[PDB]
DNA sequence: GCACCGAAGGTGCGTATTCTTG
């Protein structure tokens, strides 16, 4: 799955609460950002502070409006893949998943644009450079093994005149449906090369064959809570509405109890084999 | 494309929609 969200001022904390971590992009490499992410410098980049002796971006933003600090492209991996990576503990699947993200974001990067006004007439220009902060997370709200990566695309791209202008967001936003598959297709290719058998269902989606549905929803409690949400309120999973579909975006909440993780994975392991799950 | 940002021109706005649920 590719979950997206355009990021504003209201979110800057939760945006920083995203710290395993890597930079990616032509926009990042030109600003000299390589290797892991620095929390102080990432928040500087969210806020508009590029540094390197240049002004602060998005000065020409209107004040009635929300200052959007970037775009969150979350690459959420299927359940069966999370279990073989987090419960079995396979680094190869962790490493396969990062590549699906990285190769998908390169196509997102190819779709980067910004606007240039020359004598009162705006021009759209495809820049093809992005400044992305990627953060690999391993759990979910109900702390089910849930591999997902936050691709924070910073609201900046360098133009051909050498300037840092805000990214034109459109052709990335309206390509989320495509990029969700590009992540599907890359990850499927990688697992297929590791010797893993895949079973298919719904949209191009797939699970490992040794992990059937029988033991998937056991680890999909967060989905059981979503499924029970609409079922309480007398409504189908499939015949929902856009926003009304996010009626579970929160309200299926739990307590974010900070827990030890070593004893959790042994819980995973025992909750796995209790479903007879064979990691083969 | 507009209407307000701010110092020239540049900007959010809106866009989005799988399931495993950010």
């Amino acid at each position: 799955m590719l979950s997206h969200m355009v990021l504003t001022r209201q979110d800057i904390g939760r945006a920083a609460s995203y710290y395993a971590s890597e930079w990616q992009g032509k926009g990042a490499e030109e600003l000299g950002l390589s290797g892991e992410v620095d929390s102080k410098r990432f928040r500087e980049l969210l806020a508009g502070n590029i540094g390197e002796g240049h002004r602060i971006m998005r000065s020409a933003t209107r004040q009635d409006s929300k200052e959007r600090i970037g775009l969150d492209l979350t690459f959420s991996a299927p359940k069966s893949v999370s279990l073989q990576a987090l419960v079995a503990g396979d680094a190869e699947i962790i490493k396969a998943h990062d590549r699906a993200v990285a190769r998908t974001l390169e196509q997102a990067e190819a779709r980067a644009q910004a606007r240039q006004k020359i004598q009162g007439k705006t021009r759209i220009e495809t820049t093809g450079n992005l400044v992305i902060g990627k953060f690999r997370h391993e759990t979910s709200r109900e702390r089910d093994p849930q591999l997902h990566t936050h691709a924070v695309i910073l609201n900046m791209t360098k133009r051909s005149d050498g300037q840092w202008r805000a990214l034109k967001n459109d052709e990335i936003v309206k390509a989320t449906r495509y990029l969700g598959a590009v992540y599907n297709a890359e990850l499927a290719h990688e697992l297929q090369k590791l010797g893993y058998q895949l079973r298919y269902g719904k949209d191009g989606n797939f699970d490992l064959a040794h992990i059937d549905r029988q033991q998937i929803e056991g680890f999909s409690k967060r989905t059981e809570q979503i499924a029970e949400w609409y079922a309480a309120r007398g409504l189908d999973p499939n015949s929902v509405s856009l926003e009304q579909k996010q009626a579970a975006k929160v309200l299926s909440r739990a307590k974010k109890t900070s827990v030890d993780r070593e004893a959790l994975r042994a819980e995973w392991q025992a909750t796995a084999k209790e479903l007879g799950i064979d990691f083969s």
